[PDB]
């Protein structure tokens, strides 16, 4: 209740913050407030833990080297049904709540979708008061902050933790060693990895609260330390280097001896950890599988494998065949990855130099791996080279999806298509010689950070029409279908959106030079930027738009504002030049008013989980515009239809399924199938051919390459017209066509506000798969293997 | 009371520590134990900061590189008289209370006497009601920790942040940025310092209670914060590592770049805070001398005096001879130092290169410096390159001590005879211009710590028969001459001093390899292991008596116990060198079993804050035996005084003054004083004189060059006779003869309990002036010029 609501919030405020209501910063409220949101959580983590000790059911464990956070305070009101009492307090108190949310930062400890989707399950796998975790690494600086400077990508430290955070709490007593370097020793007591360096990894708690269930979940997250002298005591800094900062490469392997060690690191405090809880338990080692899965999140975690039996094998002193039956009951591997570029292939020197001992053990897995197979396929010689765990050519390598292959029982891609060619494509080797392990899980997303949350008018709505166990379980939308015909509906419908792009596009005007046309059609663009999923194929139709304006202003233009955002990562130079044109774009479009207030393009900077939790709800377009077979599944692309945005998109990732669901026709699919891209491989690209033969587009491409958009610098975007022209992977022109022509489809249904809310309220309705509590489940039931409660 | 104390305990514990009292760890009840003490100090801490902001008293500026202030629970419970409620509380939680205290660790960030000074006064300010601050650097790693490998010291990162500090609070909102190198435009608005380096200052608050009176003051502590990708992230630690770790230079300059920056990044961030305070108060600037004082703690902080003077001129844009003025009133001096090499000389290229504006000021005050003496002194040719704040003889090295006296407006040592030669000797050139400026103020210790907290006993006893008037006013321990010949009361006294030792010998018993006699003679060296504190004096009488052992076995050698500890500075192999002997010596002592129960020999590991309210309280024999007119005061030597101990000691520094309270028949003064020593140096100490003419040195020396101590490493001690012969500034040979005759004395006066005992009483009772309030007192009078209120 409000009142000792009230009272909590100011035993902080006094006791914790040391302050009087005269001289409370902003800051100050959000810790005595946050504190008393934690508060009362306490209770039913400790029982929620204590619970899963005491009764022992089959643990599951997220490790992860990513979770994509963002902010708690809400969350966890919203999640413990005790916003509504907060919101009170805090009013009653004349405090500005908004205010003292936004004081919260962005744990951005993950790059994209797969870091969200990490989050999301932590969320559900409470929400279905499954006995979860969630391991990762306590980076210090989680994904950059982005500066638009110059139309250019500027990053700045994420210095969150810089004053603290309430929702972390320390476990000193569960801190363990891990290990690096040294030689490995052959033995009479076996074999010992003697002569190493020791990081100590002291792991951080933080509870996944349940949605209305009263479990509590733990987030163990780890951070690193050590065991003249001045400058011997100031090295202890490159051991806590391996917790500082995380690396910014969302799909591309960058195979840095920093990250190698932030993946081993990660990987033998979770398994020391998860060891010592076993034992702990009312439990030799035969009975592990049966008590822990292990879900490696990617190929990032894989070398977990190869460390479980370093434990067993090593440690203790359980004989192979046995504890390597364990290992691949133990763990399974999500596969997340398909671009060449984005799969984690380990130079051997370097695991040579770096962990000796899974030298061993992974040229050890290999040996057998190869043993099989020879004693399977005798005469094939290609098939051997084609599954070994090394890649024999100049500079060795380790596959570490091989590795995750063999080590694992159950190999999962994200989606329904993207698994299809896990499976039968991208290893057909591993797939033919035991199937019944590649299996399929559709990404979701939870409707509580993203409908409850982030919308909270449209959640109401639908709360109005139809119950609130859909916050529960979300297929329930389908009850919405039996809302098409209401006219009040769809006009009540239609009011949150603009409510939400009213709200949005006042932050808009706030923070950029750009009158916001509040009644037009907000097309959305967010992700990480990159070749692949052609915010660039977007940017020429925004240039192609412009140019319907000049030859012709006084045609009625369907007005719509652009808004693409994200983060580029440094070392890709092609995404900020990508950039650069979106904002030079941007620069031409927003101040020329010959065309005015019918077309505006915002870059959104430093685009992060709060922040989409904000554009999202306010969107008419998603744009899901990525290559056929680039998109494994998108988290993204889910959000946007649970939120009364159409959908233009690929029949690539998730966005095939979502079609499955809602229907082929109530989402805007253009461009070539991945059969079409396949053909086209067979014939390979020519670019020019389009460039020819499309008065239009060759418009927009002369404007990029002459200097239309960067005059004061003609060339500059030589090297965006060389990669179109020339190793264009993602085929920009290609699907140019279709897109432009599918452009129209869009605008001319958005005319018809009573058509767009009844093709929105289609896509609303169906969107009840998406839900991540779904995606647990399939998880549970058939890789995990266990039972959900409260 | 006691029954609200169990109930924030046990609230504590369970909403902060997230813990169950059944897996609650040590660490988690101490947590809770020190956030309740707190809980019942943070309303004081608040009004007592209000009460400054808001009626605007004078602030005194404790500006100290060093605080070597120990742990903060036991303390704070004291002054606010809830150790015994909480005694009580624990108790009854089934806990022990003694056990708790000891996870705390010891915020250790001071290098010796020093450092504790700054400590100890900052107990006394806060009881003597006085508006005061402290400002130091918090050292993520204070002085280091100290362990023995093979009788060696080995030095360990005090790590003391690890897992966290419930004593300070975080002031993100007077965070301040600091400068480094860049350069120096002079314009036609005033010059300017541009082009710089940046890093953050953010300050940790700290409770310093007072006893018993409602004022907790301040003690504000910085730490640094900066404003490839990877790599750039990783180099932020460069900018962090400002406030990294403290410097181990005990009485020694090294003069590292980074602890010119540790020294500009206290001051530059301790000065700024006080001006914002100060134009944030009721009140040009010509009311600030009136409102602010800063103590100059040795000349570490002196890059203060022009930073000021920066801020002053070039900030607030105030005409140079305004800005002196008020510089020399602000800015008090202490003077700690007597060795050359203690002295801080700055070479100049160095603070060209880091500081180039505050090198411009340096010159420009001591321009106008050399004006003076020119003036006074036109034929004074030497006294101008003697007197001026630039050393040109090679290298141009700034002489720092000059800065502070020439830009304070008082100067003074530590003790009698200190102050003394730093008005005639040290500085002739100054006093002589100006004698007024140069004072006295007697150190001293606070009696909260070494009273009512290393020692109940006392406390107590004293507290029964003469009452508790005596804390706050310590000259009330004359009081108890009124006893000298109450047996009852002697006899009382040895009990404590019993118990004392007998406890602190179970300590001994259960951290080494050794059987303590709980009737020996308690004789402790406790103080940084330096060659002029002599710790080699002691050393040696140690050996020549387990001669008198060896000589006759039979005859009564009077059991003692001796007790050396200190840590020997990184840099120190002479000081590091001398630990090993005593080691060595200490196997052999402890081992030789012709002597077992007659004497036994321990080095204290880490020796630190603590670890003295340990040993101290159960001291017989407090060794206070640097060479004459090395020690400036002493304040180890003050304690064992007021804790039963009879000092044996030369008549240097403070010891001086304590023979003055107590009568010298009441200590054991030996050796020659700092005019015997002058002639000896007149005379020229040719040091193998002594070997030739004393048998039983001549035995000692012969053993530790001839490898009776050292039989696998015979050799390894030559570092040491070589010194002693050719290199012995502190003449260890020349007061060997007299210490050993003075030991004596001791011994046999020890073997009456009454005589002995009466003794203790004397020193007890007259212990009264070393109070850190009577310190303070002379202090806010004569220098600071402020009323001590409540
Ligand atoms: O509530 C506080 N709290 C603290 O000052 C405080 C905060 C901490 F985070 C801490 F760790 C310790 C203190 Cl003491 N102060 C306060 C309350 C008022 F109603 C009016 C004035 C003040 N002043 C006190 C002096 C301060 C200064 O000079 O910097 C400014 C604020
Ligand atoms: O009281 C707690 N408190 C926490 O576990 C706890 C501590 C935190 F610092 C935190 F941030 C969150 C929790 Cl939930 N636990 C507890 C209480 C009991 F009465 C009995 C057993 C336990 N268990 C829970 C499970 C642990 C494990 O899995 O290793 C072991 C301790
Ligand atoms: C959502 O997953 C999301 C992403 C990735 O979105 P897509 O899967 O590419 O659609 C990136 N950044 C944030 C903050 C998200 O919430
Ligand atoms: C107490 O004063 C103390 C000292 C002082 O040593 P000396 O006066 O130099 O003998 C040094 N170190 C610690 C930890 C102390 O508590
Ligand atoms: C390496 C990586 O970040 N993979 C990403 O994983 C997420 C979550 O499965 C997918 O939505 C997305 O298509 C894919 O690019
Ligand atoms: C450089 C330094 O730390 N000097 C020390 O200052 C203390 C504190 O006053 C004196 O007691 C002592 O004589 C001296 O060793």
């Amino acid at each position: 209740n409000v009142a000792e609501l009230k009272k909590s919030f100011n035993r902080h405020l006094h006791f914790t913050l040391v302050k009087d209501r005269n001289v409370a910063t902003t800051r100050d409220y959000y810790f005595a407030l946050a504190h008393t949101v934690r508060d009362h959580l306490v209770g039913r983590w400790i029982r929620t833990q204590q619970h899963y000790y005491d009764k022992c059911p089959k643990r599951v464990y997220y490790l992860s080297l990513e979770f994509y956070m963002g902010r708690t305070l809400q969350n966890t009101m919203i999640n413990l049904g005790l916003q509504n009492a907060c919101d009170e307090a805090i009013y009653q108190l004349g405090l500005d709540i908004e205010e003292l949310e936004e004081i919260e930062e962005d744990a951005g400890l993950g790059n994209g979708g797969l870091g969200r989707l990490a989050a999301c399950f932590l969320d559900s796998m409470a929400t279905l008061g499954l006995a979860a975790y969630g391991y990762g690494i306590r980076y210090e600086y989680g994904i950059f902050n982005q500066k638009i400077r110059d139309g250019w990508q500027v990053e700045e430290a994420d210095d969150w933790l810089r004053y603290g955070n309430p929702w972390e709490k320390s476990r000193p007593e569960f801190m363990l060693p891990v290990h690096f370097y040294g030689k490995v020793e052959h033995t009479n007591t076996g074999t010992k990895w003697i002569d190493t360096q020791v990081v100590l990894a002291l792991p951080y708690d933080t509870p996944v609260p349940g949605y209305m269930n009263n479990t509590v979940n733990t987030m163990r997250l780890w951070s690193a330390r050590a065991p003249d002298y001045i400058q011997a005591v100031l090295d202890r800094n490159l051991a806590e280097n391996i917790s500082r900062v995380l690396y910014p490469n969302d799909n591309f392997f960058e195979g840095k001896e920093l990250r190698l060690k932030q993946e081993y690191f990660v990987v033998a405090a979770t398994l020391q950890d998860i060891i010592r809880r076993f034992k702990a338990s009312k439990f030799v080692f035969d009975a592990f599988p049966d008590q822990v899965a292990i879900q490696l999140n990617d190929t990032h975690p894989a070398l977990a494998i190869p460390e479980l039996m370093r434990i067993f094998v090593d440690i203790e002193k359980l004989p192979w065949s046995k504890a390597w039956e364990l290992t691949q009951k133990t763990f399974a591997y999500t596969n997340h990855t398909v671009l060449p570029e984005a799969l984690e292939r380990w130079p051997v020197d370097l695991v040579e130099k770096l962990l000796p001992r899974h030298l061993e053990i992974i040229y050890e897995i290999n040996q057998k791996h190869l043993d099989r197979i020879v004693a399977l396929f005798p005469k094939d010689v290609d098939r051997l080279r084609r599954m070994s765990l090394i890649e024999e050519e100049g500079s060795k390598r380790i596959n570490m999806a091989h590795l995750c292959i063999v080590g694992s029982h159950a190999v999962n891609g994200v989606a329904k298509i993207h698994s299809d060619i896990v499976k039968t494509k991208v290893f057909k080797d591993f797939s033919e010689l035991e199937p019944d392990k590649f299996q399929n899980k559709t990404n979701g997303i939870t409707p509580r950070r993203w409908l409850l949350l982030c919308n909270p008018g449209l959640a109401e709505l639908i709360a109005e029409k139809i119950g609130e166990d859909y916050v529960k379980d979300l297929s329930q939308l389908t009850k919405l279908h039996s809302f098409l015909g209401d006219d009040v509906f769809l006009r009540e419908l239609a009011k949150v959106k603009q409510e939400n792009k009213l709200k949005f596009s006042q932050f808009l005007e706030t923070e950029y030079k750009v009158k916001i046309n509040p009644s037009s059609m907000f097309d959305v663009q967010v992700k990480r930027i990159h070749e692949y999923k052609r915010q660039l194929l977007n940017c020429l139709h925004v240039i192609t738009m412009y140019n319907r304006i000049k030859k012709d202003p006084k045609k009625l233009f369907v007005p719509r504002t652009v808004i693409i955002g994200g983060k580029a990562a440094p070392g890709y130079h092609m995404a900020k030049m990508i950039i650069k044109l979106i904002t030079s774009v941007a620069d031409v479009v927003n101040n020329d008013p010959m065309v005015g207030s019918k077309l505006k393009v915002i870059f959104l900077e430093n685009y992060r989980v709060s922040l989409a939790e904000k554009v999202i709800p306010a969107t008419d377009l998603s744009e899901q515009i990525s290559t056929a077979g680039t998109e494994a599944s998108g988290t993204g692309n889910m959000k946007f239809m649970l939120n009364g945005a159409l959908t233009i998109g690929t029949m690539d990732g998730a966005n095939v399924e979502m079609a499955e669901e809602a229907g082929e026709e109530n989402l805007f699919i253009f461009g070539m199938r991945i059969d079409d891209v396949a053909a086209l491989d067979k014939k390979g690209y020519e670019a020019k051919e389009y460039y020819e033969a499309l008065p239009e587009l060759k418009l927009v491409i002369d404007q990029i390459d002459n200097g239309f958009f960067s005059p004061k610098q003609p060339d500059l975007f030589k090297d965006i017209i060389n990669m179109l022209f020339y190793h264009d992977r993602f085929k920009v022109f290609a699907d140019y066509e279709a897109y432009v022509k599918c452009q129209d489809k869009v605008s001319q249904l958005y005319m018809n506000p009573k058509a767009w809310n009844t093709m929105v309220l289609k896509n609303i309705a169906a969107s009840g798969k998406f839900s991540s509590d779904r995606t647990i489940k399939e998880y549970a039931q058939n890789i995990w293997n266990v039972e959900p409660s409260d």
